[PDB]
């Protein structure tokens, strides 16, 4: 599923991401735009041989099981394929664990490099939330 911007903003807010660990909804929408372009089916291989899955490009090195990431963990206790669903519940639940891990949203390098410190409220502009 390719989400619309406000469509994804509504879904993330319904699932309790607005101001989760102090991060406003536009931070999460901005992260999703630059991680996945709002595409639930996005997959990208990392140089370490792990893979990033779904709207928030959650990494198989730590968070989900894909069966092909030697020495990796599965801290969200989910198959990485569950992160590609049109229903973002699994991605959001797993994202809440990631952002709680100590470094907040710096875990998402695209958030740090492209969203952090920017006018992220622009990403929810015009949305009926
Ligand atoms: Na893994």
């Amino acid at each position: 599923k390719v989400f619309g911007r406000c469509e994804l903003a509504a879904a993330m807010k319904r699932h309790g991401l607005d101001n989760y660990r102090g991060y406003s909804l536009g931070n999460w929408v901005c992260a999703a735009k630059f991680e996945s372009n709002f595409n639930t089916q996005a997959t990208n291989r990392n140089t370490d041989g792990s893979t990033d899955y779904g709207i928030l490009q959650i990494n198989s090195r730590w968070w989900c099981n894909d069966g092909r990431t030697p020495g990796s963990r599965n801290l969200c206790n989910i198959p990485c394929s569950a992160l590609l669903s049109s229903d973002i519940t699994a991605s959001v639940n797993c994202a809440k664990k990631i952002v709680s891990d100590g470094n907040g949203m710096n875990a998402w390098v695209a958030w740090r490099n492209r969203c952090k410190g920017t006018d992220v409220q622009a990403w929810i502009r015009g949305c009926r939330l």
